[PDB]
């Protein structure tokens, strides 16, 4: 079975009437065709007028562009996808409609306004002026000429944790778990508690309340970096996924580099090829990325709460220092 089969997806939504839904959506507005965002340009949705300033990324089927919403000043991301990419709005509707954590809103996309054409959808959110892990960790090495601090990266990793552990809790898989889709909101601040980051692009993911329970997956990615474990011995997976992809995300933090993982040979267990300093935290690094990485079946993910525990433990140990580092990274990113 494979739950990103693009006439699969198609099916999902005709069966549970998605387009008829968004039809009634007062910040949804269907047109018969979006025109390709350019720089220095207008757009409306509805009543809203928006600035398109400045291009971010710009692919063969689509983009992504920093606006202004006029009325507010608030600055915006205007995302653009070629075919209209209906799913990635489903995925962010349910999300928010799934919560209930005051906390955790702030940690998950909203799409505040979408524009959905035949051809094309354009859709409008909340703008990060401090971009993904990606700009940020390339930021910090380049400042400093060092990999991201350890403490922080575990303050980091606390957060990430947090917002898998009630992402699954509603029944969704990101699929996509990478630094590219974790935003920087705001600054760190010393409570390991409070969320400053947040999750985006659900393009690709899966929505478990869909399929029967116990439904699993088999499906195989191509590109072997982001093959889960499940997916390199020809077994069933389902949340692994971003738990593997989770552990990707503290490796890039961490080494500045991407993870490759190996069985740690003559064992059967994965881990990754880098070896953790002995003067890190090792023995809680290697705890972490061998519970994430090695999991038994789908009817059982470890305990995420748990994981964030032993890094509360370590933040815990050197408060003065930690409150130091944070304000260093903060100072940098200013
Ligand atoms: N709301 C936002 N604020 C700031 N930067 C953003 C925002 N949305 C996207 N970006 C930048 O654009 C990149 C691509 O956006 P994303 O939604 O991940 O598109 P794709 O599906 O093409 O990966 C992100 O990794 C980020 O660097
Ligand atoms: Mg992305
Ligand atoms: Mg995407």
């Amino acid at each position: 079975f494979n739950p990103f089969n693009v006439e699969l997806i198609s099916s999902l939504l005709e069966s549970i009437d998605f387009s008829m839904y968004i039809e009634k959506l007062p910040h949804c507005q269907l047109v018969g065709h979006v025109k390709r965002l350019h720089p220095n340009t207008h757009l409306e949705v509805h009543n809203e007028k928006f600035e398109v300033s400045k291009m971010i990324g710009k692919g063969a089927y689509g983009s992504v562009y920093v606006g202004k919403h006029l009325k507010s000043g608030k600055k915006v991301a205007l995302k653009q996808e070629r075919p209209t990419n209906y799913w990635e709005f489903y995925i962010c509707l349910e999300i928010h409609s799934r919560l209930t954590s005051e906390q955790m809103i702030p940690s998950y996309a909203h799409i505040d306004y979408a524009l959905v054409g035949n051809n094309s959808s354009v859709y409008i959110s909340e703008f990060s002026d401090y971009g993904s892990l990606i700009g940020v960790c390339n930021k910090v090495k380049s400042v400093t000429n060092r990999n991201m601090d350890e403490y922080v990266v575990m303050h980091l990793s606390c957060q990430m944790l947090d917002i898998v552990d009630h992402l699954h809790a509603m029944g969704i898989i990101h699929a996509d778990i990478k630094p590219d889709n974790f935003l920087l909101m705001k600054p760190i601040c010393a409570d390991p508690n409070e969320v400053s980051l947040q999750l985006i692009d659900f393009g690709v993911s899966i929505d478990m309340k869909l399929f029967p329970d116990n439904q699993t997956f088999n499906y195989v990615h191509h590109d072997d970096l982001f093959k889960c474990i499940e997916m390199r011995t020809g077994r069933p997976w389902t949340y692994q996924l971003d738990l593997y992809g989770l552990v990707s995300v503290m490796h890039v933090l961490l080494f500045g580099r991407y993870m490759e993982v190996v069985q740690r040979s003559p064992s059967t267990i994965w881990m990754p090829k880098t070896n953790v300093p002995r003067y890190f935290q090792r023995t809680m690094w290697e705890n972490i990325f061998r519970t994430l990485l090695n999991i038994r079946d789908c009817r059982t993910m470890p305990n995420l709460q748990q994981l964030r525990t032993q890094l509360k433990c370590a933040l815990a140990e050197k408060e003065k220092y930690v409150a130091e580092a944070i304000s260093k990274f903060n100072t940098i990113l200013q």
